[PDB]
């Protein structure tokens, strides 16, 4: 059997929704991680990430280097990437989104305080104005459970972890989106999702000054 | 019949990928353009835009609107992802940094004369030490036609369009690179593509003076 292990920062970043998907999975996993701008190097020329980038998962033997690429096999494998072509691209146009969603907001940080004060501003009204209310309607529309084939998806987990990103911002932001709301408790208590949620867990906190810095650092900004 | 109505903009932008998968497929396809904002509204506003942002690509009597997902269905339909979830996750790490690639590319114009210079310069030095030496060394490994396991994929299809991406600013550039000139040639020489890379295809030219210009209207950027 397979140990999964993830490198990558001590942070949200593209290795957050992998975890996530992991968890719920019902999956164990170690890992390593990265502090010195010299880690980086000592793994780069050990021949690992392919170009040169992370993050990266130690898993089946294989190393794989690609975020998108990565979610993919997971999903796939354990069968949260629905089942015939015609759900499957349902699942990916959903996740497309949430996916720019939450980008726009692991970015800020870096940004100048200007910069990361209007963008804050924009992605609530992008998420209030356009990722929220779709997604309340694919729900209304059909009334379910979840997302796609009446079955857990990994379009429902990445729109969970969406959503609790943008209530870090702003609490009151679902005040109009019901069937989201339903939908979040609904998904919250699931077993394996309810573990990962508890005080005890591998899911890291928001993006902080030490770790934007520490970022800056490694990769040399 | 099978009437692949991909509606986008004139230039080659984020369909363009798209186009180049349908192409080597051996799929003809129509293609409505997106001219005035008068058109992004009104389709905007018949809901065919899920989140609302092109590409717009109607499809098996369906309307897709998320780019990675696009691909993956199509690249999934016309058995160009491998044999298993392995290729075709090793094929999704591959098409990744490819569109990587292509899209700093893609963005340049945008910019500003002064940026220009240096990013296009960054292109490069990423491209000949980042990318291509990489591929080169695997073609080596596994010594053979296709970059995957002996077939077409969307990996090759990916690679071939990023080339000639970036030939169109360093004519002489694969010149250190062997394997990839020989790939080049053999991939060119797909029946389908030839047809592709004839003068007289859909395929679109390098941006412009009114592409760059069209969007920050049309798109009011
Ligand atoms: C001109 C083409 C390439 C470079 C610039 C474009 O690429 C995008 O990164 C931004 C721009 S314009 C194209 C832009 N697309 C996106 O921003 C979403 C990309 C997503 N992967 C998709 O499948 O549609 C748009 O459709 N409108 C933007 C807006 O209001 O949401
Ligand atoms: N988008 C690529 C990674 C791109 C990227 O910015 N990754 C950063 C983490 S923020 C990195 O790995 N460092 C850049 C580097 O290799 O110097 C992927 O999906 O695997």
């Amino acid at each position: 059997a397979a140990k999964p292990k993830l490198y990558y920062f001590n942070g949200r970043g593209r290795m957050e929704s992998i975890r996530w998907l992991l968890a719920a999975a019902g999956v164990e996993f170690e890992e390593e991680f990265l502090e010195t701008r010299e880690q980086y190097e000592k793994m780069q020329k050990d021949g690992h990430l392919l170009f040169g980038q992370v993050p990266l998962v130690e898993i089946d033997g294989m190393m794989l280097t690609q975020t998108r690429a990565i979610l993919s096999y997971l999903a796939a494998k354990y069968n949260l990437y629905g089942k015939d072509l015609k759900e499957r691209v349902r699942i990916d146009m959903y996740a497309d989104g949430t996916q720019d969603l939450m980008m726009m907001i692991a970015v800020a940080p870096f940004k100048t305080p200007k910069e990361k004060e209007e963008s804050y501003d924009l992605i609530l009204s992008r998420a209030k104005t356009r990722y929220f209310p779709v997604f309340e309607k694919i729900l209304k529309d059909h009334g379910e459970a979840f997302l796609v084939g009446n079955q857990l998806s990994w379009a429902d987990i990445q729109l969970l972890e969406a959503i609790l990103m943008v209530e870090e911002l702003s609490a009151p932001v679902l005040s109009d989106f019901p069937l989201l709301q339903a939908f979040k408790t609904r998904i919250s208590n699931i077993p394996t999702i309810k573990k990962f949620l508890q005080p005890g867990s591998q899911r890291k906190p928001p993006p902080d000054g030490p770790y934007v810095e520490v970022v800056r650092i490694v990769l040399k900004f």
